[PDB]
């Protein structure tokens, strides 16, 4: 906003390294282009790497460049994991900033679930039927696991996803689970717990009752929306709370109201959704325990007797 911005060398690079490719998507908040970065290995500079660049709109707003900022700096704290974007350089001197992350595939978890064909039996009978490219019990369950193990990872490093959806998960050609979309996320380290603003630009159907009635954040908050993420991993894509507007949500919630178990999901995984969605935070799982759960749930179900 309105300011000089620094010259990081570790993760400069040079704009002529980079060759734009098409477009992957546009928001209101940015636009994101495939393209190739030469030589991101010094080991040999020769070397061509397809990433994905973030970048704004010729319309962006003031906020929407500092949300690119944001998610560049953040994205150096929290360092790297398998199952988050990894940042992997940016071009910030001269020209227009860009943010260069890890290229996904498949796009997100949302898309690609929605894409393939539901683990039930009965979808068998139909006239149009791909048992070779079909998910099952296994991919859903491996699939919050993944992203459990990513969470877990961004707790330890103090740090919040704020938004954490199918959305913001992307799949990469080898069917990897990876956290994105980073940029509302804020840094714990020092602090309890991060206040948000009276009015955040956060979905309500994912936020948790004390941050979206008390502007209360923490790793505690993330959970609630990771139980929400299972429900879309096995509805396939669903919405959350089907058929209740926004409106209508905040009053239902102090009631205590709480999503059905999703048709096809185990007693056993809508449990623990049940659990992310504790009324009070600190009675909620942990990403540390979720990861060991869903761990042991995911060898049940490789070997279920």
């Amino acid at each position: 906003s309105e300011y000089e911005l620094p010259e990081d060398p570790r993760w400069e690079l040079p704009r002529d390294r980079l060759v734009l490719g098409k477009p992957l998507g546009e928001g209101a908040f940015g636009q994101v282009v495939l393209a190739e970065a030469i030589g991101l290995d010094k080991d040999k500079p020769n070397r061509v790497t397809k990433v994905a660049v973030k970048m704004l709109k010729s319309d962006a707003t003031e906020k929407d460049l500092s949300d690119l900022i944001s998610e560049m700096e953040m994205m150096k704290m929290i360092g790297k994991h398998k199952n988050i974007i990894n940042l992997l350089g940016a071009c910030t001197q001269d020209g227009p900033l860009y943010v260069i992350v890890e290229y996904a595939s498949k796009g997100n978890l949302r898309e690609y679930l929605q894409a393939r064909e539901p683990p039930g039996l009965e979808y068998s009978y139909n006239p149009s039927h791909n048992p070779e490219e079909q998910l099952s019990s296994k991919d859903l369950v491996s699939c919050a696991y993944q992203v459990a193990r990513g969470m877990e990872y961004l707790a330890s490093k103090k740090c919040i996803h704020r938004d954490l959806a199918a959305r913001n998960v992307l799949v990469t050609e080898d069917n990897v689970m990876k956290i994105a979309d980073f940029g509302l996320a804020r840094d714990i380290h020092h602090i309890d717990y991060y206040k948000k603003t009276t009015n955040g630009r956060l979905p309500v159907k994912w936020m948790a009752p004390e941050a979206l009635f008390d502007r209360i954040y923490t790793h505690q908050s993330d959970v609630w929306s990771f139980g929400v993420l299972l429900w879309e991993i096995f509805t396939l894509g669903g919405s959350p709370y089907p058929g209740v507007p926004v409106e209508e949500l905040f009053k239902l919630l102090k009631e205590g109201h709480r999503m059905d178990k999703p048709s096809n999901c185990t007693n056993e995984l809508y449990m623990m959704m049940r659990d992310c969605w504790h009324a009070v935070p600190s009675q909620r799982p942990t990403f540390k325990q979720l990861v060991e759960d869903l761990d042991r749930i995911v060898a049940l179900t490789s070997n279920q007797e």
